[PDB]
């Protein structure tokens, strides 16, 4: 519909203006109080912080420049920040400030206190199909938006989907997102969610996101991912076979959608055909979905996370609390000039 085409054209105009002229250096570390570590990774951490003047809470991603360099994530970290400062969509966590210092890169994101979908899914076991569908619809729209901007997300998994105060998803972690007009080649993503063409070291495209949506929908509705095995090599063999077994409790419509998203041949995969995202949005499994009402956040969510306020960390887990040290000398200044 022309209304959708015009919405996406405007979205792309607005993205490109920020993409071409990225914001930089919009806060500094001593404007915030450190509260709690919300998560950790190979080269950084996410910390709940409070802005000392406004009292607002944020999730501050802190990346150690020297570890970014050593783990070959320079371009990925520059992609992440340049993309996040340029996008704007209801189901993406917003980047509020970014800056760097002698030791670290900082991305100060809105704080979503409801926690990761991962925790909620593991606690309940599996989501009903309507509940999985409510979240899936948000991802479909988010990927429609991102792909229209030539962006591939490349890290869809339940840990990266935060549940907000209204029960809606906010996607976090753009560490593997990239602007790609054709193909790209980097091996990245978590094993259970990788498309076959990534495992096989091919040049791949936005169809890997639609594969990962199939994995996410399966895992939401089953409670476990479709290619589960004990070690990555075994997961990869299952993925490239694409042999999927569906629980008998799945509806026929869900199984049909998943066979088309978990299509090993990327040239036959839903989301990657002539009709693009509309093969997904028009599939029978989504027949009850009001796409506009989802976008406008007018659908009552399947559940509302329990939390006490914008500073509550009870839905995140506990980590050893380590210093945020800032060296007296600048590290890796050249590599991160554009950040
Ligand atoms: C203001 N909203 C729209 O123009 C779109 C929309 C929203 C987001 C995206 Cl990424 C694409 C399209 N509405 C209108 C009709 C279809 C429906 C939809 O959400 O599919
Ligand atoms: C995006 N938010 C997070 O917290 C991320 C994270 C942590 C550190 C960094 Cl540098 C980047 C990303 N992790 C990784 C998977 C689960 C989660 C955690 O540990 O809770």
């Amino acid at each position: 519909q022309e209304s959708v085409k015009e919405f996406l054209a405007k979205a792309k105009e607005e993205f490109l203006k920020k993409w071409e002229s990225p914001s930089q250096n919009t806060a500094q570390l001593d404007h915030f109080d450190r509260i709690k570590t919300l998560g950790t990774g190979s080269f950084g951490r996410v910390m709940l912080v409070k802005h000392k003047e406004t009292g607002n809470h944020y999730a501050m991603k802190i990346l150690d420049k020297q570890k970014v360099v050593k783990l070959k994530q320079i371009e990925h970290t520059l992609n992440e920040k340049r993309i996040l400062q340029a996008v704007n969509f209801p189901f993406l966590v917003k980047l509020e400030f970014s800056f760097k210092d002698n030791s670290n890169l900082y991305m100060v994101m809105e704080y979503v206190p409801g926690g990761e979908m991962f925790s909620h899914l593991r606690r309940i076991g599996r989501f009903s199909e309507p509940h999985a569908r409510f979240y899936a619809a948000q991802i479909v729209l988010t990927f429609e938006y991102l792909h229209s901007l030539d962006l591939i997300y490349r890290d869809l998994k339940p840990e990266n989907l935060l549940i907000d105060q209204q029960g809606y998803i906010q996607v976090t972690d753009f560490g593997f997102a990239k602007r790609v007009k054709g193909r790209t080649w980097t091996l990245c993503g978590t094993p259970e969610y990788l498309a076959p063409e990534i495992i096989l070291s091919k040049g791949y495209n936005k169809a890997v996101d639609w594969w990962a949506l199939g994995v996410l929908i399966y895992e939401m509705a089953a409670g476990y991912p479709p290619f589960f095995a004990d070690q990555p090599i075994q997961i990869y063999e299952k993925i490239v076979s694409g042999k999927v077994r569906f629980p008998s409790h799945f509806s026929s419509d869900l199984k049909d959608l998943l066979r088309n998203l978990l299509q090993v041949d990327l040239t036959k995969r839903f989301g990657n055909l002539k009709n693009g995202v509309n093969d997904i949005k028009n599939h029978k499994w989504f027949a009850t979905t009001d796409w506009i009402a989802i976008y406008q956040r007018k659908v009552e969510a399947p559940f509302i996370p329990k939390f006490k306020g914008p500073g509550d960390t009870s839905n995140f887990d506990d980590y050893e609390e380590e210093e945020i040290r800032v060296s007296i000398n600048e590290k890796c200044g050249k590599e991160f000039t554009e950040f």
